[PDB]
């Protein structure tokens, strides 16, 4: 697979790991859109608003299978590492408008 999952469940922006490298999701937009990262960071989405939005890669993005993650309440983050270089798309499941990338170099 090219990701692995810390914490299968969101856990509270206030538990988000030291030096953790964060993408804030507030006013219906991933706030930084296009993230460039290293293979082997964790990358940490944190949503800022009441209403709930995931992260999700379709099948053949990050594994076989779609990678579809849990909603996130208001102040609750997820993670990914990533494992693999290349480019990953990634959309809101609720809110498909909501569009982001991440390229591992
Ligand atoms: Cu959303």
């Amino acid at each position: 697979d090219k990701a692995t999952i810390p914490s299968e469940s969101p856990f509270a922006a206030a538990e988000v790991a030291d030096g953790a490298i964060v993408v804030d999701i507030a006013k219906m937009k991933y706030e930084t859109p296009e993230l460039h990262v290293k293979v082997g960071d964790t990358v940490t989405w944190i949503n800022r608003e009441a209403m709930p939005h995931n992260v999700h890669f379709v099948a053949g993005v990050l594994g076989e299978a779609a990678l579809k993650g849990p909603m996130m309440k208001k102040e609750q983050a997820y993670s990914l590492t990533f494992t693999e270089a290349g480019t990953y798309d990634y959309h809101c499941t609720p809110h498909p408008f909501m569009r982001g990338k991440v390229v591992v170099e």
